[PDB]
C-alpha cells in the first residue's frame, strides 16, 4: 500500500506517509509544555505514524493563540522540548514543530472556554499585534496594533531564534505556520494586510514578510533537514482563482527559497466565506499547487480514513497524508489503517509489547 | 448503559465499570520501570477507563517472569511508581497494582523472544522455586527448587513489603496474583503441590500459603482501598466440577479474610488442558463464583466489545468487565465503547482537549 511506503525528504526517512499534523493542546502555562504533553506525544509516537508535528509553537508570548499555548520563546522553554523530542525518536517517529505567531487571533479563549477573544479586564489577555489595525470580527472582535517596521524586524528574529532552539532541541522537521489567518497568512491577505510601506500592496510587497521569515529561518535551521510550511491558498471568499493563482506563485518562491515541502490548508483569514467541508475535499486543491508550483504537498481536513488516505496518494494528490482528529480518537490509528488496507504483519505498525498480541 | 455507571468499593469510587487488567510490557530492567511503562500507563488512564490496574509486578526478583519484568522489592523501585500514580490519578482514573510471584514459570524469555525458560548458560536465567520440584513442562522445563519453610516466610514477607511499598506510592487498588500457573496458584493445585508438610495435602494446607499471604497483606494494606486477588478457579484438565467447588471455597475463605473482590481467570497450572476460548467464554464461571461466593467479580479473556461488557453485566455475570488487548489496540478503547453503546457526551469520556474536537 502506497500509505506504508517510506518518504525520504532531505536526510530524513518518514516510516511511512502518515503525518500528525500540528493540533493545539492548550495545556501549557507561560508557554512551557508539561507531562500533558509529553505522554500525549511520546503515546501518538508509538501509534506507528511517520512523522509527528508538535502543535503551533509561539515564537512570542504574544503570538500565542491562548494562555494555554506552547511556546519556544527562551531557552528554558526549548529545553522542556528535549525529553519529548527524545521519547518521539525512541518509538521511531520523526519529531518535527510548527513555530508559530497567531497575530490578529491571538489572546483568545481556549476553544472550550469560549473560543472567543479574553475580556478586555481579564487578566490573562494582551494586546495583539498585526499588519493592519483591523479587527477579524465575529468571536475575534479585537483590533490589533499595526506592526512597526521594528516590530516586523523583532518578530522575524524571534521566528528565527525559535528555529535555532527547535533545531538544537533535536527536531528534525519544522513548519512555518503561515496559514490559518494568523500573523503571517495576514501579512498576505488583502483583506488583513492594507499597508502602504515595503510590506504592503502589491503582491511582493505582500509576499515580503513570509519570504524574509523563510530566508531569515533558513540561514539557522539545517540543510539536510526538511524546511517546511503550511499556508492557506485560498479563503473560499469568492476570490478563489485570483487567490489560488497569487498563493501557487507564492509557492514557487517557497521552493525557489529552499521550502521542502508545503502544507496546504485554507486562510481562515477572515469570517464571511463559505467552505465546502468534505471528505478529502482539499485533494484538488493540493494536487493543482503540488503540479504547478512543482513541489511536494500534505493536507488535511477530511482524509482521516484509510481508504481516502490511500486513494490521495495513489493520486499523486498528495505526498504525506496528514490524519488529525482520527488520532485524538484513537492514538493508533496508524495501526487501524494498516489492518484495514490489508498491510502485511499490520500489527508490527506498533512496538514489540503491543504488537506481539495483537497479530 | 451499565457499562458506564460508577462503581464504589470501600472508600474508592470508579468513574465507569471498564477496567484495564494487569498486562506485562517486558520493558522493566532490574524491576526498575520507565519511560515505556509511565507513557503507557497515562495513555491508558486518559483513555476514559475507571480502574487501571499495573502489570505483575514482582515481589522479588526470582519472582519476575522475565528479564523484563517490573518489580517493587526494594524502595527505589517502589519510588519509581510515584510518577505514573500521580499521571494516572491527575486523568481521573483510579491507579491499582498487581504483585506478583511467578514461581515455577519464572526465569522465561520476553514472549516476542522465544516464550520458553531462559537457557542454562544465559547469564539473564535464574533458579526458580515452587511448592514441589515439578516442572511445568513443554516450553517451562526447568525444575524448580521446592521451598523450605523459611522461603515460605520470607515470600509471604515480600509480599507484606511489596504491598506496604504500593501503599505508600499511591495506590489505592491491589490485586494478589494467585493465579495463571504462579507461586501461589501452585500451592492450591494438586498437580503442582505435591507436599507433605503444612503446606500441601489437604484442600486446607494447600490454601494456607495464600490466605497467610492475605491475612499478611491485609496488616499493612489500608482497610478503606480495595484488596483483590486474581486466581485461577478451573484448569479445564477434566477435573472442572470438583476444582471449581475448592475455588468457591477458597473464595468464601477469601472473602472472610476481607477480600473485597476477585478477579475470576483460569489456572494455566499445566500444559495438558482444552480450553474453551470465546467471546466472554468466562462469563457463566464468573457468575457462578460471584454467585456461590457472593463477592464482587471481574473477569476477562474476550469481553473487548461495547456490547459483550454490557451484556455481562446487565445479566450480573461481573461487576466490572475487564478489557485487555483491546486497550492494545486502541488505549482510548472506552471512549469507542462510549460511542457504540450511545452514551450521552461519548467524547467527554476523553479529556477537553479530546473531547471538544470529537463532540
Ligand atoms: C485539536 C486540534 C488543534 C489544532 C488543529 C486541529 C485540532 C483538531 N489544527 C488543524 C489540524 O492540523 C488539521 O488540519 C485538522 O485537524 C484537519 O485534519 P483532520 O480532519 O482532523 O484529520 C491545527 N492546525 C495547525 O496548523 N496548527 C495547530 O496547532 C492546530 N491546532
Ligand atoms: C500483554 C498482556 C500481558 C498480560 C496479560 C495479557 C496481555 C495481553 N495478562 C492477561 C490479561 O490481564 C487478560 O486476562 C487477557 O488479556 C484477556 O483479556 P482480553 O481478552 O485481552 O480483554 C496478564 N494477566 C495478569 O494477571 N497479569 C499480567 O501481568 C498479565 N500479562
Amino acid at each position: 500500500s502506497a500509505l506504508f511506503e517510506p518518504y525520504t525528504l532531505k536526510d530524513v526517512t518518514l516510516r511511512n506517509r502518515i503525518a500528525i499534523p500540528p493540533m493545539c493542546q492548550y495545556m501549557a502555562e507561560d508557554g512551557m509544555i508539561n507531562d500533558w504533553h509529553h505522554v500525549h506525544l511520546a503515546g501518538l509516537a508509538r501509534g506507528g505514524a511517520g512523522l509527528l508535528v508538535v502543535e503551533a509553537t509561539a515564537v512570542a508570548p504574544e503570538g500565542r493563540i491562548t494562555p494555554g499555548c506552547a511556546g519556544i520563546w527562551s531557552d528554558a522553554h526549548a529545553q522542556a522540548f528535549v525529553p519529548v523530542v527524545q521519547a518521539i525518536k525512541a518509538a521511531g517517529s520523526v519529531p518535527g514543530i510548527q513555530i508559530a505567531h497567531a497575530g490578529r487571533k491571538a489572546s483568545a479563549n481556549r476553544p472550550w472556554e469560549g473560543d472567543d477573544h479574553i475580556a478586555a479586564d481579564d487578566t490573562r489577555g494582551w494586546e495583539t499585534i498585526a499588519p493592519s489595525a483591523i479587527a477579524f470580527g465575529a468571536h475575534l472582535p479585537k483590533v490589533p496594533r499595526e506592526m512597526t517596521l521594528d516590530d516586523i524586524a523583532r518578530v522575524k528574529q524571534d521566528f528565527v531564534d525559535a528555529a535555532r532552539r527547535a533545531r538544537d532541541a533535536g527536531f528534525e522537521w519544522i513548519e512555518l505556520h503561515f496559514a490559518h489567518g494568523f500573523l503571517g497568512q495576514s501579512f498576505f491577505s488583502e483583506h488583513s494586510n492594507k499597508r502602504t510601506d515595503a510590506y504592503g500592496g502589491s503582491f511582493d510587497n505582500r509576499s515580503r514578510f513570509l519570504l524574509e521569515t523563510l530566508a531569515a529561518v533558513r540561514e539557522v535551521w539545517p540543510e539536510n533537514l526538511p524546511l517546511t510550511a503550511r499556508f492557506g491558498v485560498l479563503e473560499y471568499d469568492g476570490r478563489d482563482e485570483q487567490t489560488l493563482e497569487e498563493s501557487i506563485e507564492l509557492a514557487r518562491r517557497f521552493k525557489a527559497g529552499g521550502l521542502d515541502l508545503l502544507s496546504v490548508s485554507v486562510g481562515f483569514t477572515i469570517p464571511d466565506t463559505n467552505i465546502p467541508w468534505g471528505p478529502a475535499f482539499m485533494g484538488p486543491i493540493a494536487e493543482r499547487v503540488r503540479r504547478e508550483a512543482k513541489l511536494p504537498v500534505t493536507s488535511a481536513w477530511g482524509f482521516g480514513t484509510p481508504q481516502l488516505a490511500e486513494a490521495a496518494l495513489q493520486a499523486n494528490q498528495l505526498d504525506l497524508v496528514s490524519v488529525g482528529r482520527a488520532h485524538l480518537a484513537d492514538p493508533h490509528w496508524a495501526y487501524f489503517a494498516a489492518k484495514e488496507l490489508g498491510v502485511e504483519k499490520a500489527s508490527w505498525t506498533l512496538p514489540a509489547p503491543y504488537a506481539h498480541w495483537l497479530e
